[PDB]
């Protein structure tokens, strides 16, 4: 009933071409009510199934929710398994961002619609958060956009994403996603830049060490600033939670005219 | 022959200390140096060490008579080379002028944070663009072929004027079309690899072709798409970096008509 429930019938499945490359690839997916639904559907063993069956239960509109798995039998009899995901034609936000910054791209984000998607993202970690559920990979690469212009948490090495502990150790925590976070603000603030500029990836735990962090943004707003550092705080303990994060976020958007 | 092209760009190895580590990479890297003229006084220099093949003298070969140009080139846009030293299994060493300010490309993603340079105003990033035009105008005059052009390649002089650097001494989404396809190079694909390069000091620093991987580039171009506008970017500005990406490297300008559209274009524009 377990893992029962969170496999899908192979033969309810497209394939179409491939998205991103394990390889990402467009599909259908036949529904109970006889309509057919458009997916993404990523290519990565009974433990595996528990932990889909974990992400399956999640519902919240600023998380990416899992239709379900597809086991893939080869003709050598060896299974391939496949995560099913709702198709998201608008992308991940970090390409979003990028494309605001050409003429034929999106207009020019303003500062309201930018911290709009720090909320979004915020409200779908505390989510996570509460749940106890750690994402390990959160970057604007891994932010996705509804139809609706609303973002979600998905895809749930990245070097400059990484807290300082969990470079020196191996540890991950929830204060770890919420320095990962903090990255992903400045992100969204540089309307896409690459963390860190000038500093190569090998540089990064001594620069870290040393006490150095991402440096504000040209146009950022020093409340805006003060929440994305506070992020960083050598101490984890000492990071906000993603709850105390999101109030901050949302009565920032709410005192810009 | 081979002593002769070695004369005339050789340095003592006595005369030169090398320092701390500026770039690191897999053929070679790059050190802040000291160098001792002639005059007795000392010099601050960056020295490039570059792992040749060594199984036949061709690299080196191909390295002495670059050098042989690159030490004569005199243009305030272009970098000098002040010579070649040698580390004896041999290993050249190149020896550059040392500029504290680093390279455009870290100049311009810096400008982006408070802390940093400040906003680059439109006309300062014209200025930027004409310099290297001047610079790569120098070069096309000797026939002298770049191979490399990009922003992190650009170095800022301590009076904050933009020079043409590094050279191609030895990257996908800089190369031309014809030079995807074929292994051919004329001073036209140096000129597509400029209009990258305006691109890049227009957007402040941002990777060309977002969206596009490298592997995709070869077919994307041959599809005819290009590098789209910049948001605040003037149309005649666009106008210039698009017409340095014509599918046929004759309809290019030359670096000559460019120099003279961007100078043009910056003295259009006010003071302010
Ligand atoms: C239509 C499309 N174009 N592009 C490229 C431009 O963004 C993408 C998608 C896409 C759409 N819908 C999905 N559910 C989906 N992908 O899911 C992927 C598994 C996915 C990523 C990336 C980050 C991430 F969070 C996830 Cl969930 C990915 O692999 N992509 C190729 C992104
Ligand atoms: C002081 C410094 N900091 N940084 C890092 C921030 O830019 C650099 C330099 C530096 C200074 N002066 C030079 N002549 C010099 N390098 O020469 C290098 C051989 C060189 C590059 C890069 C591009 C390029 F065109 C050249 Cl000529 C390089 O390797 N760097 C590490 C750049």
């Amino acid at each position: 009933n377990k893992l029962e429930d969170v496999v899908i019938d192979r033969n309810l499945l497209i394939l179409g071409k491939i998205l991103g490359e394990g390889s990402v690839m467009e599909g259908n997916l036949k529904q109970e009510d006889g309509t057919s639904l458009k997916v993404a559907v990523k290519t990565m063993i009974e433990e595996f199934l528990s932990e889909a069956a974990c992400m399956k239960d999640f519902s919240h509109p600023n998380v990416m929710r899992l239709l379900g798995v597809c086991i893939e039998m080869s003709s050598q009899g060896i299974p391939k398994p496949m995560v099913i995901l709702p198709f998201m034609k608008y992308g991940d936000l970090h390409t979003y961002l990028l494309y605001s910054r050409l003429e034929t791209g999106p207009k020019h984000i303003p500062l309201q619609t930018l911290l709009k998607f720090m909320v979004d993202i915020a409200l779908g970690m505390e989510y996570l958060s509460n749940r106890n559920f750690l994402h390990r990979d959160l970057a604007a690469r891994n932010c996705m956009l509804r139809d609706d212009m609303t973002v979600c948490v998905a895809d749930f090495m990245p070097v400059k994403w990484i807290a300082i502990e969990s470079l020196a150790d191996r540890v991950y925590t929830s204060k770890s996603d919420v320095w990962a976070f903090g990255v992903t603000m400045w992100e969204i603030a540089t309307r896409g830049m690459t963390p860190y500029p000038g500093v190569q990836n090998h540089e990064m735990y001594d620069y870290l060490l040393h006490g150095h962090r991402l440096k504000q943004p040209e146009d950022c707003l020093d409340e805006l600033y003060e929440i994305m550092y506070s992020c960083w705080r050598t101490d984890p303990l000492d990071r906000p939670t993603f709850s105390v994060l999101r109030l901050q976020l949302e009565k920032l958007l709410e005192s810009l005219p």
